[PDB]
């Protein structure tokens, strides 16, 4: 009768390789399928080819024009589906893009920089911000606009990629948005579950194709590694050998068909007990959900730790917080550049710092991550003093609780602020310090960055989690690009760093503790293996204090 | 055509509730099924019931006698399957028992203790060892005997329980073996995946039944919370609401049907891409994979930290390792009882102590985890001396490396020593110290226990990992039972503790590092939330020194 018999399915990016196989399996198992694309001729041609290959009645397959990041297009597209079919039973969030293929040091942020890249005959067609709208934006918008029209026992399937959890050289523009979705998918599962709507996350592995081994070879060449380094890295992660396509049992890639059959399982009522569950179609690739640890010790720190070192702090709206962290760095003997986003806050803070007598080693400047050009100039200007920045601490852009609301009800500005102020900003900070330590490649200690989360919003920390996941993958990509670049001699000093999550602790001592542990990563000579480090829920009990 | 058309399936414990549904669903999908049970009269009646409920041709169903505690029985059973059907396409390791329903403090270890319980009116039919072989040994033995007869493209489905990762009052004897089982399923994932045999792990939630909702009113009474409290723990962990049994949408239990359609999916070629993967059929229960962290700090200790405190070290075979760890405690001003299994080892070790000069504050005694009564008497004997035991450190039972072999190639005596020496031994130590801290409930400091892993075996730490995952769940149960006993005024002092995993580091300082972090847990006023603490690969990098 069909495993999806009498179900209305919406598949985003339905014209892609996975899209086509999903629509195929879905029409086979009896669903009515609505295909989504940005380009109505591309998505119509795909539907016509599917109609011929499938034999399906044209009544069972329609198409709709959708652009993630244009909520108006998403609203018109879902309304058309609803007017046409009256409900959505299965949403497959499959739509994505490759984004720009540049190491962090060379990401295009402005449209003029993207144009600049298209003169090098690069195939890049997207800003970091376009990539975010096309990978993370689509899933967020289409899910929120569709959720009201999905009944009890409905199924949302969010298509990520295993690469969101692994090193992938020159692909931060693609993987960090996917890692952002990963965490959003979980938050959406918590909100829609009580309504009886299941949210599940598919992580396909590298997908078998005639192209993939060439594409991995071209990646090998672009970073000066021998043909097969990339493919071999992913095979060594896999625990399962398989006979695919008539070939013998080997290290090989899961197929598009593997992804489609998982999407049938999850769309069918056979998966009704699954919520916020991960489906890793990877031949057993060994990765962790989170490379992480809690701090089991009080930060211990000497006064002569920081001599000759300069820490940059990229503060957000709450400068008062950033300055308390600045103080602990000054106590460890280092110089501090406190970078405040509004010039307003420079005046207020520079004065309120004379009040506290902090002028010995502290300079306070305008530093806005929305203006990477100005950011660059400001570091050139500071370094003219003759002490190079050896360490960077990044704080979130927006004030505590500025980001707020359920992910589905929360306004047009919610996803736009998260994408623009925090996710895009994290990339601009990363590119800026990546370019700086390229030029100043002879530091007293190899350079170190620390990203810091907000304190708890006491509301489940929805945005704390999305950013924590995204930051973590941005660090793993940044560590790995810098390690390969160094090993090949394109850099003298390899860049290393961590994330500190504050929002697991709501104690008064949280910031001085967080600040103390930032000083240890920035000023001591150390390599902390784990990317994300959590403040324990009770610092007294957790440590000796 | 059947989604299982052409497959031979073996389902262990096919007689029970999940068993029945799995066989039903498999027969529906074209599988040939061999049912397993210890009791042929039982299995045969169950087969006859299923032949009637399912129009299945009798040629497509057979039964077979299999006691997982007896490797000969297993050999004969799979010998018989191979003779009738030539091969095993799908092995569903569903066999397992409830185990003695007893808080750690009252675990039955000897047949006499079990006999005692039965005059008492409890439905307890198993010893801790019995539960180990019934829940863990069967899965280990069935898979190893079956593995050679499974073709590439084959599927092993291990059925565990979410309760293997949650607190579960008075179910240590059930959930600890299931924990060990989870870690074993991952090792078998790594051993057979290269042969192209996939190994995957089903984690059912609390399953819909009339009895299981009263088993929850039972467990509710054992603890002395209002009825519905246990139901509400697990319901609150769930994120998905569902309409089952024609009731209206609510926090309810997953169905046996949900387990069986999962088994169909995993048994079928549709799941060919998955290996070492978890399937949590729990309505999105928020449990983590592991409550864990890596030590980012050298252990700092002080000379007078431990005065008035007394620590038991339960050594294994290598008493020399144990005494090095004892030295660190003595050097922190704590008294030490060093407990040695072999009474020969007592005088031998007494010599080295004068030569090593460790005379004051140290007592040494015969302490065997194989002899609980003597353990309890010796602890009482020592305590006459006037200092009660505030802290307990448990060393592994067997010599380093004594446990080896791929889980599918390890000698007959591999699973037997793992179960009797290490797993059952740890339950005995846990029960022994619960009883001691019931009697001595007014210590200067809350009681603390440390489980120490072996050093690396330099062969992947197969047994290190299994014994670690089981020890993690034992500690979760111990902590939680003591937290509930203390909250309800049955005990003044809450028992806490942790596991230290050594095998993650091969540096020379490894033993000194662990001994000191053991001292911090046992002698400082502290409560480290995370259960398992890893020694970092590079001590000198993870900590500035």
């Amino acid at each position: 009768p069909g495993r999806l018999a009498g179900k209305i399915a919406v598949v985003t990016g339905a014209a892609g390789n996975l899209g086509g196989h999903i629509v195929t399996h879905y029409l086979a198992e009896g669903a009515t399928v609505v295909m989504t694309g940005r380009t109505p001729d591309r998505t119509k041609a795909a539907a016509d080819a599917l109609l011929k290959s499938t034999g399906a009645d044209p009544s069972r397959l329609a198409t709709v024009a959708l652009d993630g990041g244009d909520i108006a297009s998403v609203r018109a597209a879902i309304a058309e589906v609803v007017q046409k079919f009256g409900r959505i039973d299965i949403l497959v969030n499959n739509a994505g893009s490759a984004g720009p293929k540049q190491p962090i040091e060379n990401l295009p942020l402005s449209p003029e920089e993207l144009a600049a890249l298209q003169k090098t005959g690069s195939t890049d067609s997207e800003t970091v911000a376009d990539a975010l709208r096309n990978i993370f934006g689509v899933a967020w918008n289409v899910a929120r606009v569709a959720a009201p029209h999905i009944p009890e026992g409905g199924s949302i399937i969010n298509v990520s990629t295993i690469f969101s959890r692994t090193p992938y050289y020159a692909r931060a523009a693609y993987v960090v948005p996917k890692a952002a979705m990963n965490a959003w998918s979980r938050e959406l599962s918590l909100e829609l579950g009580p309504k009886g709507i299941r949210v599940n996350l598919v992580y396909p592995g590298p997908i078998e194709s005639e192209r993939i081994r060439s594409v991995f070879a071209a990646m090998d060449a672009a970073r000066g590694d021998e043909a097969g380094t990339t493919a071999t890295q992913f095979f060594d992660m896999m625990s399962l050998e398989r006979a695919t396509g008539g070939n013998e049992k080997a290290k090989t890639f899961p197929t598009p068909e593997d992804i489609a059959t998982t999407c049938v399982f999850l769309g069918s009522d056979e998966s009704a007990a699954y919520n916020g569950h991960d489906f890793e179609v990877t031949h057993g690739m060994s990765v962790r959900k989170e490379q992480r640890s809690t701090y089991l010790a009080r930060p211990t720190m000497r006064s002569m730790d920081g001599t000759g070192l300069a820490v940059l702090i990229a503060a957000g709206d709450d400068w008062e917080e950033a300055l308390e962290i600045a103080q602990v760095q000054l106590a460890c003997g280092a110089q501090v550049v406190l970078g405040l986003p509004r010039a307003a806050d420079v005046a207020i803070a520079e004065k309120r710092c004379k009040a506290l007598g902090l002028t010995e080693g502290l300079s306070i400047i305008r530093f806005s991550r929305k203006d990477p050009a100005a950011m660059e100039a400001a570091l050139e200007e500071y370094t003219r003093g003759g002490t190079p920045i050896s360490g960077a601490l990044f704080m979130p852009a927006l004030g505590a609780g500025e980001l707020s609301g359920a992910v589905t009800e929360a306004e047009d500005n919610a996803v736009e602020a998260l994408m623009d102020a925090e996710l895009a900003g994290n990339m601009a900070l990363a590119r800026t310090m990546s370019r700086y330590w390229k030029r100043h490649d002879n530091l007293l200690q190899p350079p170190r960055f620390v990203f810091v989360s907000h304190a708890s919003d006491g509301k489940g920390d929805i945005y704390g989690h999305i950013l924590r996941a995204a930051t973590e993958q941005l660090i793993r990509i940044w560590r790995d690009e810098s390690e390969i670049d160094t090993a090949h001699g394109r850099r003298r000093q390899a860049e290393w760093g961590n994330q500190i999550v504050r929002f697991t602790n709501t104690e008064a001592e949280n910031i001085r503790f967080t600040a103390g542990h930032a000083a240890r990563i920035l000023l001591k000579e150390s390599k902390l293996g784990e990317i994300t480090l959590y403040v324990p829920a009770n610092i007294g009990e957790a440590t000796g204090a």
